[PDB]
C-alpha cells in the first residue's frame, strides 16, 4: 500500500536568493547574490511504510527527490525564485505517493516577492486618489528621515503617487571627492564607513542600518533578510506594483563626484556600478540623477566647470544604454530620470534637447528660489509667476519652463516641482507698501528640523493664527506668513499655489507634479497634487 505520512521536522524556514549581513557597516559586505536560495528539509516517520522514493513539493510542484532509505530524512534542493511557498514532503512506492501536512518556507529576494503587501491607511489629511490622469504625481522620501522625523515607508500615501524617489544614493569618495558632505554632522564620515575597500565613484548605500537593518512595519522579524527602507520599499511594491520606485543619486549634498565624471573612466565604472546595483536590488524600476547643477553654483564652490554640460548628455547618454542592456537581460522596462534647477542661468549650460531623447522625464526643481541663503534679496521660494513688485524677477517657475521649451525640450517630459516645506527669514525690515519681500532679512527663520526651512505640517498647524498674517499673492500664485513683531516672513506652496501649477501644467501640456519630501506634508499638498491633475477621488 501507500507509503506513511511524514512528518516535518524543525528547523529553520526562511531563506534568501540575496543574502544581507544585517550587521554589515559596509556595502561590499552588505550584500551577496546568489542565482539561487540554499533550502533545507527534515522528516520524520514514526508509523507506515517509508516508501522508496522521497520528493519535496513546492505548491504541489516536485522540487526535489530521492531514495527514501528509512523513517527520517533530509533534503538539500535549490530555490531560484522568491515567494512563500506550501512545502510537503512526500514518500511514495510503487502504488501511491503520501504527502505530509504543509509547512511555510519563505525565499526571499529583493523583488519583494517574498513578501505580503504593505497596503496601509492613509494618515493625517491624505484623502485617496485614482492615478488616471495620465500625468506624473511624484515625491521624494528621504533616507535620514526615519530618525528624527520619524517618517517611514509605511506613513507614505502610495496610492496617491506615481513616481517615489529615493532620499539620495551617495557615489563613493573621500578627501576632494565629497567634501560638500563634511558640512553635516558625522556625515562624510557614515559614507567611508559604507564606502570601505570600495572603490570610489561606484555607487553606495549611506545608511545601511536604515536602509536595510532598522526594523520597521511589515519586516519587523529579527531574521528577515532585508529590513529598513528598502524591505518596505519591497512591500510596497507588492502592494502597488505600477508604482515607480527610482533611486536618486545626488543631492545637495552629494553632488561632488559628479564633477569628476568628465573622465570616462569614473562615468564607466559608476555606469557599471549603477547596472550591478539594479541587478542588485530588483524592487527599483531605473535611476534619477540629481546632480546637483552641472556648472558649479552647488554646496562645493570649487567644483564645476564649462565641460560639465557635455558631461552630463554623455551621462545620460551612457545610463540610458545600460538601461537599454538590462532591459535585454530582464526583460523589465526602466525610467531614466533627473532632477535640475529651474534656474535659466543652469538651465542653458546644459543642452536638455538633447539629453532629453535619453530621459524619461525631467523633474524641474521649480522651488528654493529665495530663502535664507540670501538675507538681502527675497522673494518667492516657489512661485508660479514674478510677483507684482518686480515683474522681471528670474527665478520663477514659468521662467524656468520656458527656458526648457525654448531649448526644444517636449512639454511631455518636463514635470514641474511643488514645495512641501516652506523657506523663511527673521527679523525681517526695511520694506515698503506693506510687501516684506522688499526689505532684508537678519538671519534665517526658526526651523523645524534646520534653520530656515520649515515643514509645510508646521506651517498649516503653528502659523495660520495668532500674530500671523497670511496672504496669497494672485499675481506670482503664492502664499506667504509674516510676524510683523518679529519679522518672521516664511515663503511656501499651499493647496491654491499647487492647483495653479497643476492647471498650469494641464494647459501647457506637461509631465506633471512632484514634490520635495513627502515626509513634510500633512496631506493638502499632495491632495491638491492629484486634484488639479485631474485625478478622480475616492479609493481605486
Amino acid at each position: 500500500a501507500a507509503p506513511g505520512k511524514p512528518t516535518i521536522a524543525w528547523g529553520n524556514t526562511k531563506f534568501a536568493i540575496v543574502e544581507v549581513d544585517q550587521a554589515a557597516t559596509a556595502y561590499n559586505n552588505l550584500v551577496k547574490v546568489k542565482n539561487a536560495a540554499d533550502v533545507s528539509v527534515s522528516w520524520n516517520l514514526w508509523n507506515g511504510d517509508a516508501g522508496t522514493t522521497a520528493k519535496i513539493l513546492l505548491n504541489g510542484k516536485e522540487a526535489w527527490s530521492g531514495p527514501s532509505t528509512g523513517s527520517s530524512g533530509t533534503a538539500n534542493f535549490k530555490v531560484n525564485k522568491g515567494g512563500r511557498y506550501q512545502m510537503q514532503v512526500a514518500l511514495c512506492n510503487a502504488d501511491g505517493c503520501t504527502a505530509s501536512d504543509a509547512t511555510e518556507i519563505v525565499v526571499a529576494d529583493t523583488d519583494g516577492s517574498h513578501l505580503p503587501p504593505l497596503k496601509e491607511s492613509l494618515l493625517e489629511k491624505n484623502k485617496p486618489y485614482k492615478q488616471n490622469s495620465g500625468k506624473v504625481v511624484g515625491s521624494y522620501f528621504v533616507e535620514a528621515g526615519v530618525y528624527g522625523r520619524n517618517f517611514t515607508v509605511d506613513k507614505i500615501p502610495a496610492q496617491n503617487l506615481t513616481h517615489l524617489l529615493y532620499g539620495f544614493i551617495p557615489i563613493c569618495g573621500g578627501n576632494g571627492i565629497n567634501d560638500s558632505l563634511k558640512e553635516i554632522e558625522g556625515s562624510f564620515q557614515a559614507l567611508q564607513r559604507s564606502c570601505q575597500g570600495r572603490e570610489d565613484f561606484k555607487i553606495s548605500i549611506h545608511d545601511p542600518f536604515a536602509a536595510l537593518q532598522k526594523a520597521q512595519k511589515g519586516v519587523t522579524a529579527w531574521d528577515d533578510p532585508y529590513k529598513g527602507n528598502f524591505g518596505q520599499l519591497m512591500a510596497l511594491k507588492q502592494a502597488h506594483p505600477d508604482l515607480k520606485i527610482l533611486p536618486s543619486i545626488g543631492g545637495w549634498t552629494l553632488s561632488d563626484p559628479f564633477f569628476f565624471m568628465g573622465d570616462k573612466v569614473k562615468r564607466d565604472r559608476f555606469v557599471g556600478s549603477v547596472k550591478e546595483f539594479l541587478q542588485t536590488w530588483k524592487f527599483f524600476d531605473g535611476v534619477d540623477i540629481d546632480w546637483e547643477f552641472p556648472g558649479g553654483k552647488g554646496a562645493n564652490p570649487n567644483l564645476g566647470s564649462p565641460q560639465d554640460g557635455e558631461t552630463y548628455v554623455l551621462l545620460m547618454k551612457e545610463l540610458r544604454a545600460m538601461l537599454d542592456q538590462l532591459s535585454a537581460e530582464t526583460g523589465r522596462k526602466y525610467e531614466l530620470t533627473s532632477a535640475i534647477s529651474a534656474g535659466k542661468d543652469k538651465i542653458d549650460k546644459v543642452a536638455y534637447n538633447v539629453a532629453q531623447n535619453s530621459m524619461d522625464h525631467i523633474f524641474l526643481m521649480s522651488y528654493d528660489f529665495y530663502g535664507a541663503f540670501d538675507l538681502k534679496n527675497l522673494g518667492h521660494q516657489t512661485a508660479l509667476n514674478a510677483p507684482a513688485w518686480k515683474p522681471d524677477t528670474a527665478y520663477t517657475t514659468v521662467n524656468g519652463v520656458n527656458a526648457l521649451l525654448a531649448q526644444g525640450v517636449k512639454p511631455g517630459k518636463i514635470v514641474v516641482g511643488t514645495a512641501m516645506y516652506g523657506r523663511g527669514w527673521t527679523g525681517v525690515n526695511g520694506y515698503q507698501n506693506n510687501i516684506p519681500f522688499t526689505g532684508t532679512a537678519t538671519g534665517p527663520v526658526k526651523g523645524t528640523w534646520e534653520n530656515g526651512i520649515v515643514d509645510y505640517r508646521q506651517i498649516a498647524s503653528q502659523f495660520m493664527s495668532g500674530e500671523w498674517q497670511y496672504t496669497y499673492d494672485a499675481t506670482a500664485e503664492a502664499p506667504y506668513v509674516f510676524k510683523p513683531s518679529t519679522g518672521d516672513l516664511i515663503t511656501f506652496d499651499d493647496a491654491r499655489s499647487v492647483q495653479a501649477k497643476g492647471k498650469y501644467v494641464l494647459d501647457k501640456q506637461l509631465g506633471g507634479l512632484f514634490s520635495w519630501e513627502i515626509d513634510a506634508d500633512n496631506g493638502d499638498i499632495l491632495n491638491s497634487m492629484n486634484a488639479s491633475l485631474g485625478n478622480s477621488a475616492g479609493v481605486q
